[PDB]
């Protein structure tokens, strides 16, 4: 019974950025498609009612007949879900708060935070996505995923994500995704990062 | 050392099917930085004057620090390089000759083919692509691959494929991979087919 989110700001906010285009598509095409394919799968079945982090969670639990359906379709809106909210039209620059600190203390630094992501988002070959996440001993972690698999049934709490599947990026960029990467770091909402920090905490 | 392999066919040879800047951006970009990587892996190796699908073939012998970079861009290499000779700016039709006799004996008939090969192509999440190979017992069989994998390091030889990587249409068709893969039915170059089909034997 998943719907399509709102975005917290129109098509066209993230330019220079990403393009109005990608925007539009991406959000009510992909995503779309997503969330119909996860609810058709959930349809009169007892897993139809979760939130969309919880049931990605369990998905080792599910039948085998659902493990397919929730770890794609349910690991596409939930990543994308998290994707929207963590960038803005007054995004970029730097950390504050905690995630600052714990960036600080568990990666050892903002600049080494951004090396270690971008290796990440250029190292990960096909479709897939660079995370954030809190561990379940409460640390972060810089890591990446194919598809649309998510840290969360590995235990970890995303609290970014940038989605390197070439369908965000290539109408604006091509084959230049380190440029891609760039601008994604001129986009990042850190007030929405340190507010899912907390939350994972 | 592997060296860009010229198409047999203008940039804008394929449309409508595939876009004049797709063609150039796939070929000149894509398909170069594989040969550029696979070259880079390659240098000073006991591996570096090969046939590229002899090389991929034995994937699986290959030293640990090289199986990555020959499976991921030797692997690319291979795949688009088989794919520019499939397509024709004057391709479409049905199969003739000795693959269309195997088609109608091992996969029950063209319109049968068409069906396996579209659903493998539709729903091969990610990136990938579509595969016509014959076996090692020398039969036809429709499968799809994730990333740049190859049916050949599995003991299959491909014949026919279809690049599902979305840097392959979304400049032109977007989200639209069903409209992509009924398009590439009319670029087929089934005579390049049938030969690669008689060597496979
Ligand atoms: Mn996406
Ligand atoms: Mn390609």
């Amino acid at each position: 019974a998943y719907t399509l989110p709102q975005l917290p700001y129109a098509y066209d906010a993230l330019e220079p950025n990403i393009d109005a285009q990608t925007m539009e598509i991406h959000h009510t095409k992909h995503h779309q498609t997503y969330i119909n394919n996860v609810n058709a799968a959930l349809e009169g079945t007892e897993y139809a009612d979760l939130p969309i982090e919880e049931l990605v969670s369990k998905l080792k639990s599910l039948p085998e007949n659902l493990q397919g359906p929730v770890r794609n379709n349910g690991g596409g809106h939930a990543n994308h879900s998290l994707f929207w909210t963590v960038l803005s039209p007054n995004g970029g620059g730097e950390p504050k708060g905690e995630v600052a600190k714990a960036i600080d203390k568990d990666l050892g630094g903002f600049e080494k935070f951004k090396e270690a992501f971008t290796k990440a988002a250029v190292s990960r070959f096909g479709s897939g996505w660079a995370w954030l996440s809190v561990t379940p001993d409460k640390k972060l972690v810089v890591e990446s995923t194919a598809n649309q698999d998510s840290p969360l049934f590995e235990g970890n709490t995303p609290i970014l994500g940038l989605d390197v599947w070439e369908h965000a990026y290539y109408l604006k960029y091509q084959n230049r995704r380190p440029e891609y990467i760039g601008a994604f770091y001129n986009a990042v909402n850190w007030e929405e990062v340190e507010r899912r920090y907390h939350a994972a905490i």
